[PDB]
Order: C-alpha cells, then sequence, then structure tokens
DNA sequence: AGGAGGGCGAGGGCGATGCCACCTACGGCAAGCTGACCCTGAAGTTCATCTGC
C-alpha cells in the first residue's frame, strides 16, 4: 500500500489532467536547455533557472526518463536526448576525458541510433 | 494560772494597647561560541580470487 497508492494516484494524476510524466517520461530538472537549428549549428543556450533562492536546475521539462546510469561503465547509458554538460559536449567539469567523452560517445549513439530508427 | 491574739470584706471600676503613611526605587538575567564530526548508497564494473578443466 506504500506504492499502490503512489501508482494509483499516478494513475489518477494521469487523469486528472494534472500534468504528470506519461509512461515514459520525467519531469526532469532541466537547467541549460540547448537550442540548435534544423541542421545542427547551435544557436542558444538558454538556461530555464530563475526560481527559489536557491536557483534549483532549469524548468521541468518532462523528457525522456532518466535511465540510472550509476556505475562504471556509466557512461554507456547516454539518456535519450537530453542528459548532461559531460554526455552533450563531452565537457566534463570534474569528471576528466574520456569519462566524458565516452559519455558523449554514447550520447551521440544515442542520439544517431534514434535518427536511424 | 488562764486568759484571748481577729472577726469581715472589700482587693478594681473603665476605657484606651493605637493613629498614619510607607514596604519600595532602578537596571541588568545576558555575552559567545558550538548544535557536531566520520561513515553507511544504488548500481555497476573491476579485480582478485577459485574452481574446474
Amino acid at each position: 500500500m506504500i506504492l499502490h497508492a503512489l501508482t494509483q494516484y499516478y494513475q489518477r494524476k494521469a487523469e486528472s489532467d494534472g500534468g504528470i510524466a506519461q509512461e515514459g517520461f520525467e519531469n526532469k530538472e532541466i537547467p541549460f536547455i540547448i537550442v540548435i537549428d534544423k541542421q545542427g549549428n547551435f544557436i542558444q543556450l538558454e538556461d530555464t533557472r530563475e526560481l527559489k533562492v536557491k536557483k534549483k536546475v532549469g524548468r521541468t521539462f518532462l523528457v525522456p526518463k532518466g535511465l540510472g546510469r550509476s556505475g562504471s561503465k556509466s557512461y554507456e547509458v547516454s539518456n535519450l536526448l537530453w542528459d548532461h554538460y559531460g554526455y552533450v559536449l563531452a565537457y566534463a567539469g570534474e569528471k576528466g576525458q574520456e569519462q566524458a567523452d565516452k559519455q558523449h560517445a554514447s550520447f551521440t549513439a544515442k542520439v544517431n541510433e534514434l535518427k536511424q530508427a
């Protein structure tokens, strides 16, 4: 009943049109949404921030669910089209390259294997 | 010698034993610090080790 009372309001909020992530997604707090054109060509790095006094990182975009990377070979997991400044740019703030480029070697792989599909 | 050595009844009566106010003033009852270190995680892989080959 701890969780069937949580499942049984997901099925209520998903049906009260309350705007809960629908069956494959997650209201992830995406702080620094990227803008690109129709053929690449990075346009703008908008930040969807500015909330309560500790600037919580992003407007909650209801994006494909976080895949729970959590491992030594965490780079392979590569969330679908939103991941990380280490997964999107291969830029490692503190994780070092080949732990952010291999992330980007898989995030690009994820996007491409989506593109082919 | 044999005396008698007080008998009586009073020993307070009356009222007052306080009146007046004051019984505090002032201000301070804190300052300053700390209220915790450390870890213990999911999840996954590696890596050292074991068993079997």
